[PDB]
């Protein structure tokens, strides 16, 4: 039987591994990850707020994967030799492969001066639990809060989420009137999201921030985060400072060193992310595939302050479907190749209500969008959390009824037959 | 009996002639037009989209007009000698008049370099049909679309209609995701219309364009249209390019050579349109009147990129009522004279829904506005098309019941008794 | 028997005296005011429009105050001696105090050239009644109207009310299509109000002005008001003019000479307003307190054209409660001290409909806001008019049920226990 190695035990890796296992019972699958657990990333802001226990939004992998006949190597992957078809781990183990799926997620860059030491973040479970400790210090003696995104950021949604959630928590403890709140972004306007807006999302986010007294500055570059202030710069080259006792900023993403260790035909020279085509396949090494945030996708828009394109859960699940069909078809000498649609349903949780965004596809021109807001969306978010964690524990990330439901309600088709893969990911075949 | 000559068989000419015939059965009336049909201009964008047949939106004049005792001459009117009270047609035929109504409509100016050769337009039935043929090539080989208005345009609505109708068509064909759309206009902002806006039209159109993925650039001057790009200049004097496979631009308007031949007391030197007062009568030759787009009306505001005032269907019908009454009162020695109210009910059809704009009067200060959008407004537009074509065929463009219904629903009165005609058209007596 | 003197028979003065009386029946209380009446300021725009009679919105104080054991002296206070605990009136009466409350309202500055002589205002009942006279001149001979605020203004609401009420009047008279209207403000944008906005107030007023054809110019400095034009200067320092037969502008505010007569420890050396701390107490003379418009509160933000913070009715009522309690506790050897919450409910009346604005606190960061518009709000303003006048005539500006009702509907509490008064008014202890 053939052998697939998957690097990374997160959303993209588990989904590709499970898709492969369900398509092909006797295929060999080995997953390598530095963390012994799968963590449900959409719940990290909630964890930082103290609204979750770590144990409730994570799944230990060692006792779980052998039930679905998948081998788990709890180690970090160190280098890739693509001519030799090998991955080497931190202890020195060499695993040979027929196909490689790289799904290592973000490598975080705290690009602002003093960001790593003076600020907080919520991108990992470990960073989130440390943010929670800083919040208890805030509640005890309130002060100015500033949240947002530095230049180069491509994941803007959790910043908006955390701000609105923190507003809600401060308000429930009756202390919001003692805490200034300011939001600062590299986005040219609020609700850009690195996608050029989704419908009238600019008007909607502006209205929401006004109603909930969150001040904002957009189309600027955050340059320094000090223990007592945040410094940013505008398009004229003028510098400005804003007071701050507690901060939470999004880092920007680059590719990891394990990817860089491969050629310049695999690691993008500008950012170290995986070079992929429409079919999420490396153009030069055809048995290497990219899934998730680690993939190199061109910006939708060249903004005055540089921003990038998000890779959301629904996009990543479509990547995982396409890639898994592409590997299985290659094994069987079926010439049909699939591109993911790259549409997205995103919910931004605000506390007891939430924003609902749908874009089809995410990269314009679009066939359609939906932008709505209500309490119903918050309960749908909590419900999807419980469903997705069930899916991880039961060994199927893509049950048939789910695709049918998204087709009934939203006219979504997750993957398309692609006649020519050669082009940037997101371009149409 | 007395003799009135009407030049032009369109909205303004038919309405004045019919108004005159019903006011005075004994009056001799001659209508001169270069086209053998009346064409319903508001259905031209729909003709361009292939949603109408020409025969369904036009009425032949020669077998019809004699039934209402109106003499039809199917020739171009070539010159006017206002001192001899004579009109001279292209074949040399000389027709003496007691009163003259000029209603020749717009003379089209394709002012951007290469516009007439490389672009399309929808202002005449013949141009609309040419546009339909070019759209066929766009559906077969999809590319970037740019639509809009060059400098000096005074009719913006049909450009907004066309853009939204095309978006609808592309979605019904399931190929909108393959076609970038950009809107480029001389207006200082979207929803200006050459009237400084109608209520919150700017916010309405901005939200509509964002919801339906129509990109836009306002407050610029389109300089050139090539086979492959559109070239515009900004207010800093810097030039830009946008890629373009299919384009549709509005031309600007001037007046005709028949008006120019009457001298500078009748022809406005700056634009060749008919010099008229408040009563739509010529100041120096008082047996000459102007009705419709050919009348010289000042812009409502001086915009950074030059723009002019629309003459809409409701405004022109009001011009026709006022003019017919003024002539008939002269014959009878009744010193009463009338100015049109110049209010407008406009519907921009977007395919399956539409925007409804009401302004009373169009030229500020206004008494009231209404700006709405829904499915209902689309069905009203179709309904009115049928109604207006019926009126042309049945010899009465102003049935009494219509004025009464407009009074009880929107509080409009079509004409006002004017104490002093001596002033610009649109200014208050 | 302890003795407190109150200067000013307005909102702040009446409210502080009544609070003190109800807290301590055996306290000696003297109120000094130059006007013999209480004037319900919120109905001055209505008075200027001719929609009220002066007698319906005022309360003579001489026969009223004795009823609640309050000594009334109808004289202007001219000097204060803080070291001697004395107040000197215009005649020459020296009044000794144990505690002093300064509440003399706004002292008006007509900063624009020709403003006092050529424009109109509505800040006093005298000015309001004179404005009504000029409005009759306008109806007789229609012409261009301009309304707004000059640099330094801190009270913007009444100018917005007046513009819309006047539009409404003209509409009922059927002459609005003959009257251009322009609103010119020192605010950086419409709906700033000197508070940095209340929810989406900017969007609301912008749409309102569009629907009702009121033109506007923001972020500029009105320099001159002439009999036929209004002159302003923009941020680039360029001069402009606008035609005008009728105008109404807000003047800016400073402190009175009676405050200046005390030390530069009492009078703010920039604007002459009363120097207070968080508990609305003077830092150096601890038996001196300030209430209402006369208190010196820093601007919420420094705007391009200078602008200041309003003191609305509800804000002033809470200042009065805190000050009354702070005096009583000092007498009773109770160390506890109180700061006002400074929340506000403001209704801007437009004629037949109105805008409802709620901000808690007015000075940010805020716990919550509400912005609404409808017919109900107009009837609400009329209802509060009747209710407040009743309270003045009945000796209790703070009946216990009102607090409970504000609590159950808006979650408002009027005052807070303050562990440290030492800081700027409106800052958090
Ligand atoms: C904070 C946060 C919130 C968040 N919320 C989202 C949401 O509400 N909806 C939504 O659609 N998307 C949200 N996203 C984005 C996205 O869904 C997440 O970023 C995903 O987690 C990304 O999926 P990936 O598979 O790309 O990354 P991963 O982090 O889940 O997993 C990577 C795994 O790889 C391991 N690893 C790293 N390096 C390794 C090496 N060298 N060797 C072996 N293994 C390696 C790593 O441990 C992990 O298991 C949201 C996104 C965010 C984040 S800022
Ligand atoms: C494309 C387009 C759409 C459009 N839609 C409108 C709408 O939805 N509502 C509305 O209220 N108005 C709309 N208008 C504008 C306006 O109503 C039309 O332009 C009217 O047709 C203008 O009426 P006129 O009477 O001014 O002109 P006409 O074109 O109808 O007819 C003039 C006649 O005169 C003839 N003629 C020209 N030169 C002659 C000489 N030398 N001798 C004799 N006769 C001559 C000509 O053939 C014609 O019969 C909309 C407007 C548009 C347009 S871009
Ligand atoms: C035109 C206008 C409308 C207006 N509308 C308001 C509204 O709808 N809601 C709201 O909440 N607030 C509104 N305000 C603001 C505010 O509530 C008013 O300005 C109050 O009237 C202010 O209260 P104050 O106590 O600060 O001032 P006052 O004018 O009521 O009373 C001052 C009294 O003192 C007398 N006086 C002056 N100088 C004296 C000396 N030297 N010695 C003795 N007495 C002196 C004076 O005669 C008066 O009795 C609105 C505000 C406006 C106005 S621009
Ligand atoms: C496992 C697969 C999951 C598939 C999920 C499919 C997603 C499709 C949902 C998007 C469609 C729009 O979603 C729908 O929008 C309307 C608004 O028009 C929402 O809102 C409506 O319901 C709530 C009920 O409390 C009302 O208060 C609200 O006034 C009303 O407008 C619906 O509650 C929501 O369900
Ligand atoms: C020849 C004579 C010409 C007659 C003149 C015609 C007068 C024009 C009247 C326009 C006034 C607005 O017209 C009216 O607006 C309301 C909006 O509140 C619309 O109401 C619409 O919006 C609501 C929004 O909740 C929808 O749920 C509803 O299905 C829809 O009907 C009416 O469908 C429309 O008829
Ligand atoms: C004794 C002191 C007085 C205590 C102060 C009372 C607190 C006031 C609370 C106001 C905040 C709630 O604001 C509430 O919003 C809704 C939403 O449109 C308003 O409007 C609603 O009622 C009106 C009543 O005719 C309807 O015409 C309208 O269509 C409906 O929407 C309510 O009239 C208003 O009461």
């Amino acid at each position: 039987a053939k052998h697939v190695v998957v690097i990374g035990g997160g959303v993209g890796g588990i989904a590709t591994a499970y898709n492969l296992r369900n398509l092909m019972p006797d295929l060999k699958i080995t997953l390598i990850s530095d963390r012994p657990y799968f963590g449900f990333t959409p719940a990290f802001p909630h964890l930082a707020m103290g609204w979750r226990k770590f144990e409730d939004i994570s799944v230990p992998l060692a006792p779980l994967l052998p039930k679905f006949n998948i081998e788990f190597i709890n180690e970090k992957a160190e280098s890739i030799d693509p001519d030799a078809n090998t991955v080497t781990t931190q202890s020195g183990k060499k695993i040979e492969y027929d196909y490689l799926v790289i799904a290592t997620g973000p490598k975080l860059v705290f690009g602002a001066e003093g960001q790593e030491e003076n600020s907080t973040s919520i991108c990992t479970a470990e960073h989130a639990l440390e943010t929670q400790k800083k919040l208890q210090e805030l509640y005890a003696n309130p002060g100015p809060v500033v949240i947002g995104a530095i230049p180069g950021v491509s994941c803007f949604g959790p910043a908006y989420e955390f701000a609105l959630m923190l507003h809600y928590e401060l308000k429930k403890r009756g202390i919001r009137y003692k805490v200034p709140m300011t939001f600062i972004t590299s986005e040219p306007y609020l609700g850009h999201f690195g996608v050029g807006g989704i419908g009238a999302s600019k008007r909607l986010v502006e209205d929401l921030f006004a109603e909930r007294n969150i001040d904002w500055i957009a189309n600027v570059a955050v340059k320094a985060i000090e223990p007592d202030k945040v410094i940013y710069e505008d398009l004229n080259g003028n510098t400005h400072e804003v007071p701050a006792k507690f901060t939470m900023f999004m880092p920007s993403f680059q590719g990891p060193e394990v990817v860089a260790s491969a050629g310049d035909k695999v690691a993008n020279p500008a950012n170290k992310m995986v070079i992929v085509n429409r079919c999420f396949q490396n153009p030069t090494y055809k048995n290497i595939f990219g899934v998730g945030v680690v993939t190199a996708i061109p910006p939708i828009e060249k903004t005055p302050i540089p921003t990038g394109v998000p890779k959301t859960g629904m996009m990543i699940e479509q990547m995982a479907m396409a890639v898994a069909h592409n590997i299985v078809n290659d094994i069987r000498n079926n010439p049909d190749k699939y591109a993911p649609r790259l549409s997205a349903i995103c919910i931004a949780d605000f506390g007891e209500d939430a924003g609902f965004f749908f874009a089809d596809p995410v990269i314009p021109p679009r066939e359609r969008v939906i932008t709505k807001m209500g309490k119903w969306a918050h309960y749908f978010k909590t419900a999807f959390e419980k469903y997705f964690l069930w899916k991880v524990r039961n060994g199927n990330i893509a049950p048939s009824f789910e695709e049918k439901v998204l087709e009934i309600f939203l006219k979504v088709h997750p993957i398309e037959l692609c006649k020519d893969c050669e082009g940037a990911p997101g371009s149409r075949c």
